[PDB]
């Protein structure tokens, strides 16, 4: 049985950005393309984005193109929109099926997105791609920033371990400017999609000192010394990493 659902929708303010999320279970999800499509207040279910079974092909709607990124996640079963430079005609019900754009969404489906000038300023910041990994291995984690992010000069990521005090490890600008932590450097790096509102820290070699909830940060003035930010504005809610030998 297909079973979706939407979520991510929100308030914001135009130029701002939200990513929608659609978690998928009761069928093989990574053998079909996926879609998403919104319907506005008074007007029919407008095509939006479709991506292929194993996330190689895209499509967009010339109303979205080279704002909207589609994407999925095959070993989570999740499929997502980020929506860039958010516009108040992008305000509508969003809703994810399977195919094409031919589907139909089941009741109870919806995830409400709203843009408008009266929507409040706020920045809200998610991590994901913790997981529970090796000695010597690797893991990706992604932080999705969403709302009002213009105002964004730098991000970064701290981590914490039960015991210890919080520790920040790595820091960029929009330029794509630097610096880590001696602790991680040469094993993390640090990278940004700035123009899809997603930081990343790519971790390698890792050790088992590397077990910590890890957290992703902005600010609006940049004050970083070797990878530790101050002057902290933002920040998330944090994805556990574990790192062992079994």
């Amino acid at each position: 049985q297909v079973q979706l659902q939407e979520s991510g929708g929100g308030l914001v303010q135009p130029g701002g950005s939200l990513r929608l999320s659609c978690t998928a279970s009761g069928f093989s999800f990574s053998s079909y393309p996926m879609t998403w499509a919104r319907q506005a207040p008074g007007k029919g279910l407008e095509w939006v984005s479709t991506i292929a079974s194993d996330g190689g092909s895209t499509a967009y709607a010339a109303s979205v193109e080279g704002r909207f990124t589609i994407s999925r996640d095959n070993a989570k079963s999740t499929l997502y929109l980020q929506l860039n430079s958010l516009k108040t005609e992008d305000t509508a019900m969003y809703y994810c099926t399977k195919g094409y754009g031919d589907g139909t969404p089941a009741p109870g489906q919806g995830t409400q997105v709203t843009v408008s000038s009266g929507g409040g300023s706020q920045v809200q910041l998610q991590e994901s791609g913790g997981g529970s990994v090796q000695v010597g291995g690797s893991l990706r984690l992604s932080c999705a920033t969403s709302g009002d992010t213009k105002s964004i000069r730098c991000m970064g990521w701290f981590r914490q371990t039960p015991g210890k005090e919080r520790e920040g490890i790595a820091a960029i600008d929009r330029e794509g400017f630097a610096t880590y932590a001696d602790s991680v450097y040469d094993r993390f790096t640090i990278a940004q999609d700035n123009a899809q509102n997603t930081l990343y820290l790519e971790m390698n070699a890792l050790k088992p000192e590397d077990t910590a909830m890890y957290y992703c940060a902005a600010q609006n003035m940049c004050r970083v010394v070797r990878g530790a930010m101050t002057g902290v504005d933002y920040w998330g809610k944090g994805t556990q990493v574990t790192v062992s030998s079994a």
